[PDB]
């Protein structure tokens, strides 16, 4: 589990969104595994606006933050999961790192701010849903 709290937005994995998230929906995209809902309180996270390919992510299944090198956002085939069938997920970045299904929502960050959240993994890989192209998260 986990979310990004920027301005009056909450960014979560679409497959972990709550009823309150759907009832206060701003934007969702199943191909990216992302959903954004509105919040009453202002958040403290800042979004990175950069081309970094190195950063640090939080792994709840180890209670640890790990440094990682990650690929550029791309269209990748992801195996079946109970939340989605085997399909192509867009704006996904891969890295070598430990991940388990419940690690979804952990933040990946660089020196500029939040880059994305854990969305996929298995066998020593971890995948992150990028959010750096969502410029509207910085306004309204
Ligand atoms: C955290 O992902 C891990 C980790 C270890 C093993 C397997 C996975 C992958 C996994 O179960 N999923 C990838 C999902 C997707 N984004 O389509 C999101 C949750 C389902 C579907
Ligand atoms: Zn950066």
């Amino acid at each position: 589990s986990g979310a990004i709290y920027v301005g009056n937005y909450r960014v979560v994995n679409r497959h972990l969104a709550t009823h309150n998230d759907w009832a206060n929906l701003v934007w969702e995209d199943s191909s990216r595994d992302l959903l954004v809902s509105s919040t009453t309180a202002q958040g403290c996270d800042t979004i990175a606006r950069c081309d970094c390919q190195t950063g640090v992510y939080y792994c709840s299944s180890r209670r640890k933050h790990y440094p990682v090198s990650f690929s550029k956002p791309s269209l990748i085939f992801v195996e079946a999961s109970e939340y989605y069938p085997a399909r192509y997920q867009s704006h996904l970045m891969l890295a070598v790192g430990h991940s388990e299904p419940g690690d979804c929502g952990g933040i990946l960050r660089c020196q500029h701010g939040v880059v994305g959240i854990v969305s996929t993994g298995g066998n020593g890989l971890v995948g992150f849903a990028d959010v750096r192209d969502l410029l509207w998260l910085d306004e309204e």
